[PDB]
């Protein structure tokens, strides 16, 4: 029969959870995004942004200053209707420039999963490099230092 | 040409952002989930859990006590390989019981998007009712009171 139970997330299962298959769960994604927005709205340190080309919403980003004082790109998405057309690179570059304008720092941080080859390539082309650190979710950290 | 810019999220665009089309962006979802886990790990008030049937990971939940003291189901997902087979209801019921066991309260809260008919039906069958409130992301709030 069913044997339903719940486990805390640890290194033993975190990557299995990160790989939960939620393909085509359209309504589920709406709730996921609504919860993202609830969280950024409440936490003074976090900020959500719609990414536009003119009047068309083409993506989403969440970013800001964590503790101790590092500025992270936390979430970054391009709508599937508009992927493969240069928007991710152009928007990510602009956001990077906006963030080092806003904050005193010249460094930005993000982390990536190991199978995410496109993301690694995009971030590398923009100047992020692996910095030898692991984030708390086990992802490898990348860092952009603006000279 | 491209006219890339970023907008703060407000009532004017929040529902457009919630409806960002990210169907089939498998690698993107991995990063979304990894960021969910990073956030729950750091915030003493939030908790992530893998949902299992025996040894098989079948879903994910994030929950906990917000401010002022309300206990929320913040994220709840069943893997697409296992949807339509009674897992959501069985796991959601068990989590509800675990939460009122843990906390002194007898009330649990969640919010839903208006088009999410399955979710509304599942939560209603488990005893959640609309309570006349709007969450900060504009979603209608539901409440379960345990007598």
């Amino acid at each position: 029969g069913m044997e339903i139970h719940f486990e805390k997330v640890t290194s033993d299962n975190r990557k299995a959870v990160e790989n939960l298959q939620v393909f085509a769960e359209q309504q589920a994604f709406i709730e996921s995004m609504a919860e993202n927005l609830k969280e950024s709205d409440q936490f003074p340190e976090w900020e959500s942004a719609g990414i536009y080309d003119g009047n068309q919403l083409i993506g989403y980003a969440m970013y800001g200053r964590w503790q101790d004082g590092r500025v992270w790109l936390d979430r970054f998405l391009i709508d599937q209707r508009f992927q493969g057309q240069g928007y991710g690179k152009a928007a990510c570059r602009l956001l990077m420039l906006k963030l080092i304008e806003k904050y005193q720092t010249n460094k930005l941080y993000l982390s990536v999963y190991d199978t995410n080859s496109s993301a690694i390539r995009l971030y590398q082309q923009l100047g992020f490099v692996f910095n030898g650190e692991l984030d708390t979710n086990g992802e490898r950290v990348m860092e952009w230092t603006h000279q």
